[PDB]
């Protein structure tokens, strides 16, 4: 009641203001915690009433941060789980609730071992004396690299995503493990791409076409990799996979303050300039070769089957 | 007279039977020796009579081995040299002959230092820790590599041209110099092409389009390099440049016995099979990035200017 609405309002304002928490897996765990806390302390007669309640509570989290699709498609996965439980019990008050409890607990068991399974199958994609190029900062790709370097000796080009230099942290965290890393800017991507053998990047949101949004400037890396014919490896979990079509809804990119691009101390020329800072970008699925999830490697021509197995077509509007 | 026609007949039968001599530079030096010997021991009143005599003597060498264009376009270069001498003396018996003597001597002075100038400018195209892939056997490319390895440390993939494995000699002659070479077949070209940074090949004949014939299977290497966007380096002298257009005349490829592909001890299935062995292939000029001659690096969109500076348009039929 009071604590429920208090924590819901706190989560909504946390998604409205900034990125809280920092890890997307931690935000997914807090999303499952919010959904189990909202189903354990409420009352319903029909399962469709709970479906409408979860939809009404998810619309606010979607309108809080539209660029954060993880809470929205996790709400949609929990909606499909509750729909499948109502379907298997339809062909109902405490038994359905206990089934929802054990299913969301099984979802946390599956979600805690996602990066572990990605690091487990990391060995079948990296050979010795290999030139790797990445962009931005992501825990999945650096875990991939620090597991692949346990038995193999290779090189990683840590290209920074530079609206704000977050890839320096990835370069330092790899060089502490000894991956023989090299730091450059966004302007040397195609200049170094003639020596890059594979492209291993992360993403923020996998779309329904197999398209993906990620840290900005990676569409340029995908174009240079398609020019030089190198395969792209997308190490991405199964909760960044969303049924939002690219040109269907607006607010695709996330815009931040232009201070990180052009500072406030520039002068009188700030009045007559328009400085936009997209921290994301669009990558079409034909520029992608392989997706790496915790269940195995999948093609961009196979994301629709995971969409059918994880999502329901009457929930794509939410 | 007798010794002249004897040596002409010997050179004609040597070009009819096989490849004699083995080096193309040695054959060019013997071509200039044959042309100076045929002009020093004969009589003419007009320069056009000598032009028709050199044309009549060059038609036999062209019909001897049509795949050996070096003697034909060297005869054509000497024809343009004698035409320019007649032009500068037109705006004449011993002075024109002495001018032809000093011009062909200057042509030998320019021809002896071709591979030396290619090895001199070899340094501005090779960097350290580089993956090079070659095909066949050629003295220019191996001289390029053994000069480039005097100050740089890199790797060469010596892919064999395999109607008959001649690239093994190139691999041994490089591994005696320590280039850290690797030997494979023609079937692993696109399999290894995802780690190849540059393609450095030789050629047999540069055509008028900028197209080239070389040791066979290099069109496949050019297609794989165009797929993986690596630049092609053609280390080729300025006497393999000929005005013969690709689709203009017949007998482009040189066919040899099918014994090197399928042996005589195969059995009864040799009666009902057609085994063809082209030891050359066609490479279009859009699959080529850069030509390396002794005067400097030139584009495939610049071969026509060397054609205008070295050849005359009334001599392309010969
Ligand atoms: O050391 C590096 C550093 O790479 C970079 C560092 C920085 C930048 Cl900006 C770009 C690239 N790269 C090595 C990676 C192995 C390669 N190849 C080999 O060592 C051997 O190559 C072979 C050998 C055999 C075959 Cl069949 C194919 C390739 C040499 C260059």
């Amino acid at each position: 009641g009071s604590e429920l609405s208090e924590r819901i309002e706190s989560f909504v304002e946390t998604l409205k203001r900034g990125g809280g928490p920092r890890s997307s897996e931690e935000m997914a765990r807090e999303t499952l915690g919010l959904l189990r806390q909202i189903i354990t302390d409420h009352r319903w007669s029909n399962a469709g009433e709970l479906m409408e309640l979860i939809r009404r509570e998810g619309r606010r989290m979607t309108a809080a941060q539209p660029s954060e699709t993880t809470v929205g498609n996790m709400v949609r996965r929990v909606l499909k789980i509750i729909r499948e439980e109502y379907g298997r019990l339809h062909g109902h008050y405490a038994q359905l609730q206990s089934n929802i409890i054990e299913a969301i607990n099984e979802l946390l068991v599956e979600l805690e071992g996602t990066m572990e399974n990605i690091a487990a199958q990391a060995l079948e994609h990296i050979h010795s004396n290999e030139v790797i190029m990445t962009i931005g900062f992501s825990r999945t790709v650096e875990a991939f690299l620090k597991e692949a370097a346990r038995k193999r000796k290779f090189h990683v080009i840590v290209a920074e995503c530079a609206p704000f230099c977050q890839g320096h942290e990835m370069a330092v965290n790899l060089s502490k493990a000894g991956i023989e890393t090299t730091v450059m800017t966004d302007a040397a991507i195609f200049a170094v791409m003639s020596r890059v053998n594979k492209v291993i990047i992360g993403t923020k949101t996998i779309l329904a076409n197999g398209a993906l949004r990620a840290v900005t400037g990676t569409h340029t890396l995908a174009l240079a990799a398609k020019h030089h014919s190198t395969p792209l490896i997308v190490c991405a979990p199964m909760f960044k996979l969303s049924p939002q079509f690219p040109n269907e809804e607006d607010s695709f990119h996330k815009f931040v303050a232009p201070e990180e691009v052009l500072p406030f101390t520039e002068g009188d020329i700030l009045e007559k300039v328009s400085v936009h800072c997209p921290v994301f970008d669009y990558v079409p699925p034909e520029l992608i070769t392989l997706f790496i999830s915790n269940i195995g490697g999948n093609a961009p021509s196979y994301i629709y089957r995971l969409m059918s197995e994880l999502y329901h077509p009457d929930d794509h509007v939410l």
